[PDB]
């Protein structure tokens, strides 16, 4: 990665470092590690506050999908325990459950969802989910039809109906909250301030270093920077949840493993 | 944009065209208190910089419910009341009405114009006239969905789904005006952005002896870490204002007008 | 409270004068032990003062709920029963008497005026003569709710659905009361405020082994950096106290009182 | 209490350290204060996040007592408003109510609630509470049939059952949560490392600092070990909350609070 | 105290005291400023992994909490709407225990089929185990369970959805039970990190023996010990649900919740 391609530049920074000073004291600068110590430490703090507060966005973005499974597995479960012998209708309220997510993942993933969504549903009600301007949301209010007509048909009470309604609100906070994550992102004016303080921190270190530290140099300040740079990645990294990366979140497996639940749910 | 942070490399160099008065006047100002100082620093200031940001956080909460709720309260009423579309462009205008009557509540200024756009003028004076405008229009939808009561058109469960949605629009309320009027006390505040330019002005009056003319560099790149990770946490204690790292309340509202719109038909 | 440093710039002024004998009994003082034993307390300091910000939040967030609740409450009220308008007044009533009670509650004031001035005698007496005031107010504001359910204008459910927003006001009292209390870091405060007055007396004694004259410079610099950041550390965990203290209900409690009244049409114009 | 013995051999050890001082400069060692420094400091930054981990403990376990105090109040308050006149049953499900503290706090204790059910119930179904697994989960099921058969015989309609039932549900939350505070335990594995890493550490810096301050290193070594020897001490109280420690959570008066409030609801 | 890598770190304190003597050549030379900045740094960033494990360890138990809370509900409710339906009582209750049990092997990866053959007949083990995520079919099959007790008429609907809820906060576990064990915290920082630690605490001694010649191999490991220590405890923290039976006893709350459940009937 960039890290790593980078870390090479602090190494002939040591051995500039090192080539130089010959002429310091004619000019008269001194460089020592007093002061990069104070500035280390603030560094080190500053990053570890912005390190834990990425890592909670990590946290609720992965808790946004994982209560997906989780309402997706009770209102097919609840499908079939109140209204059992509808298994034809079944089937049409588990395609919208399952066109959500895919919709919902190619709307994170900035993707389209024309080839998915053909796939689960008559092309009928693909163009009415692709009509709003939100595709996801037409799927929350399609899905409600589906429970909607079967309430004035006496199968389900008005209750049993606002115990399934109570279920899609559990589904509704997953679609305002992962479309909130990536629209309103940690303040750039953060990640910035780190790059460009440990940036500078580790391109001035060796100078620190070698008034000390003399040839033993390269293998301390690259020590340090590789601390730094990798804790700095972790940051990257954090920021990118619903992305293709090679350590994301791999939300493709993802809609595979909501998809698999509900259809040996009903059949096979 | 800076706090003038040259000023610290005049400070710094005025050690070094002072720094001739060395031993003569007898200063000695060495590294280990200030370090001492900036550490305790940089450790207070990091736990005000992640306060702030939870500020930040529980605002943009807040405001990601409204867009919730508005979107389920007004999908609610596609699914039970299929044909009343009547009552739906009055209930879907009062929601509206709260996002933009909510924003310039937190910014202080004067709802006036986005209000006259989407509820008449009669009900327009209704809600001007009163201390509490949102609390008002969210009791104006409410008025809407009470006479929707009536007897027979919702059941007595369907009206308690649309009651438990105008409460989490009202959680909201509560807590945006209180987070526009609960910060940290603006006298602690004052203390600790003063102790931090007093550390770092005399930074360098300290610095001279170990980084002679090398001095103004490390003083500026400590002074724009310091004056930046307290500067920043100054923009977050206020998502409503009008910084840069403020919540961009305008586009939000503006998202769910174009919710709802498009949930009309 | 700002003499403390005054008394820390004369032990510097001490320690300065106290140091050319500083050979009585061979003895040195370094810098770098209140380095560790300073860095060490800015980081139980910056402990403590998150755990004092985080009771003075809930009890804005509990007190913002009793906002939220009334509203919630009676809103509630005014869409489904638009036309018993003599059953609001008696429940605001209740409502505004359960926020001032609220705040007379916590700072151990007596209620009595504020109770006179918005509920009737008989249930002031009553309620003043039990020990736990506000919970009676809740419960009095329950049967309200009771009675118009027993007569038919409530339904079943809807009698849950506002029952449920007297829980959420039922759940501000038991922690408001939880948060004055139990303010659990009881006397180990001085854990801190013992070690900063004698870390920062002692520092210029540290100190004027290498800032000679010059200590009482930085000498009052640090104390004032370590005790400023304490003086605000325990101002915040007492979030219903007076002086600087941020939390000022009166404003409050008037603003839930003027809000149910302006909910509930109290400014008629003739 | 048990610091101040640490803090007395501390004490004793800087002595030593001075009339050993003579001593180990030629055994051929030497003792510097930078590594203890970082060493104090890595300590120092451990016993912060672990007093957090103690301090969440403690607020958690009052935040439940409170949510008995409140559950039971509105518990009692929805009887009163639904039932108001059942007051042969209000005696009946209140006691159920108190005998629940008291048997949780006799749980968490670790005695015998025996002698405060002889007081508060028949002693009939004090036989009958002793016979089962959790003491505590059966009054709450007593509390459930008095509940249960007012339901069933027509007095509480099926809507106003699970309008107090939802408040029984938020008593049975805070069992098995007092029960995880009590069950589960912070990761103690630690503790005795916070036991060896502290004490070890506080014992040999003076060694360290006798290096420094020759006669001053008692004066300094104990407000450095007091400060370090006061921040642990601390931790191991609030970790504890439901024990008889100084700190811990006075449960006998958190009972008398909760059975002095529901008695004041039922006419004393 | 397992870590023979903390024996490790002694090796090279004596190597240090025979090199910094034999190769003070070429300006190489190791003193205590970098480290102590650099341990420092560690030490704020292994604090930040901890509590961030140890918060992983907290949400792991409260799911088995809400196992051990919403089971016992579940049984209260039932006993206070049907006291007479003790045919079907016997049912529903080894579906729990086999739900607690099943949760215990799906995140312990082990294999269920001898505990659910004690609790179900062999044609409902073969439907459960047959199918993917068996604990969810365990769940839909105690709320089939639930579904003819409202059919029956035995149940309103009321409380029914009185009961209904009570099915979610199970479900909400499972679904979070699978999402501590199967999405954590990248490893490809578990190692970047066990490679700054152990290889920071190793390259340790040669920077200490500076005036600290013959005191080295004692500070080396205690603040080794102290570091590998402070390390080794968001590594056990991280996966609750592994191996480890100082992690999380499933065992001990499983059997825990069977003696429940079997207790309101003997
Ligand atoms: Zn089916
Ligand atoms: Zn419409
Ligand atoms: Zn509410
Ligand atoms: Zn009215
Ligand atoms: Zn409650
Ligand atoms: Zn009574
Ligand atoms: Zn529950
Ligand atoms: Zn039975
Ligand atoms: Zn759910």
């Amino acid at each position: 990665s960039k890290i790593i391609f980078r870390l090479l530049l602090n190494v002939l920074m040591s051995i500039i470092a090192i080539i130089s000073y010959q002429w310091y004291e004619q000019l008269g600068i001194h460089l020592t590690v007093a002061p990069f110590s104070l500035l280390g430490i603030a560094i080190a703090i500053f990053l570890g506050f912005r390190n834990s507060a990425s890592y909670s966005r990590f946290v609720e973005a992965r808790n946004l999908w994982g209560t997906v499974l989780i309402a997706e597995r009770t209102l097919v479960r609840q499908l079939r325990n109140i209204l059992p012998a509808e298994h034809d209708a079944h089937r049409r309220i588990v395609s919208y459950l399952v066109a959500f997510s895919w919709s919902l993942k190619h709307q994170l993933r900035k993707t389209d969802p024309t080839a998915d969504l053909r796939r689960l549903l008559p092309e009928e009600r693909v163009t009415e989910i692709l009509a709003s301007s939100m595709p996801t949301n037409r799927i929350l209010l399609l899905a409600g039809n589906e429970i909607g007509q079967l309430r004035e048909a006496g199968k389900l009470s008005d209750i049993t109906y606002g115990l399934m309604d109570n279920k899609l609100d559990e589904l509704a906070h997953v679609l305002g909250g992962c479309e909130r994550l990536a629209t309103t992102p940690v303040p750039f004016a953060y990640t910035l301030i780190l790059q460009r303080t440990v940036y500078l921190f580790c391109t001035l270190l060796p100078f620190a270093l070698v008034g000390d530290l003399h040839y033993m140099t390269p293998f301390v300040s690259v020590f340090i920077s590789y601390t730094f740079l990798s804790w700095d990645s972790l940051a990257e990294e954090l920021e990118d949840p619903f992305g293709t990366a090679a350590n994301a979140l791999p939300l493709n497996a993802m809609c595979n493993t909501i998809e698999r639940n509900l259809l040996d749910m009903t059949g096979q």
